[PDB]
């Protein structure tokens, strides 16, 4: 039957996103590393997997996929356990709530948090480009407003879609993980329900496993 293949280094946020869901359902998989220093993601071979020249790409037999959230939902459906139901697709209103807060991550939370990761981590280390502190300052003020909403939401439920962990919650892991390595990692402590939610996510065996393969400078970067 052959395990599925993920193309891209495990440290890349959107690769890690897929690996988390693979681990949640206990599926075998192969991580195919790629050399960004020779721009392997822009090679003719990889463009045939992801025509926009990005990672992850994904292969299951003759099926090629890209876009991390699409890959992840395919994994969750293919390996649907019964022991794990992260999409709630058998329940219309639960699936809707999972969908809402998955979209919130994609279009409200991650656009506020991701720039801080880029400016404080990716740009200086990976690209040799210094931190633009005005982008950081503007993004932090937006993130704080987002976190005020999350704090209220997570005061009523343990997770974002209700009293169950879901696709919505776990999609928050890869970029927030790296945020915890920036100078702004203490931010969450001002939002106690958000911090507790985050710690529940970090306690998950699948999350523990993948975060160990991403390895920051050292865990919660000081
Ligand atoms: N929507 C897509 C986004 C995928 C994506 O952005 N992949 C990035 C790597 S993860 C995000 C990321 C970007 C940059 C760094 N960095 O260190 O400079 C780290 C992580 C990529 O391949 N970029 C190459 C390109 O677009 O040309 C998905 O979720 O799959
Ligand atoms: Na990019
Ligand atoms: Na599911
Ligand atoms: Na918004």
């Amino acid at each position: 039957m052959a395990p599925v293949k993920v193309f891209g280094p495990a440290m890349s946020t959107n690769v890690a996103r897929v690996l988390v869901f693979l681990e949640e359902v206990g599926a075998d998989y192969e991580v195919v590393d790629m050399d960004f220093k020779v721009m392997e993601h822009k090679s003719p071979e990889h463009l045939a997997r992801n025509p926009f020249g990005q990672i992850p790409a994904f292969q299951d037999g003759d099926l090629l996929l890209f876009e991390s959230r699409a890959i992840s939902k395919y994994v969750l459906r293919k390996y649907k356990t019964g022991e794990v139901d992260l999409l709630r697709e058998g329940n219309l209103k639960e699936a809707a709530m999972v969908d809402v807060w998955t979209e919130v991550d994609a279009h409200t939370y991650n656009p506020a948090l991701s720039p801080i990761v880029y400016q404080c981590l990716f740009n200086p280390m990976m690209r040799g480009i210094p931190t633009d502190e005005k982008v950081v300052a503007e993004s932090l003020e937006k993130l704080k407003k987002v976190l005020e909403v999350y704090e209220a939401r997570l005061s009523q439920h343990e997770y974002l879609a209700g009293d169950f962990v879901s696709f919505a919650d776990l999609n928050h892991f890869p970029y927030t993980f790296y945020f915890m390595a920036t100078p702004h990692a203490a931010l969450f402590g001002s939002y106690p329900h958000v911090k507790a939610w985050w710690e529940r996510i970090m306690a998950r065996p699948a999350i523990k496993k993948i975060s160990a393969t991403m390895v920051p400078p050292k865990a919660k970067g000081h």
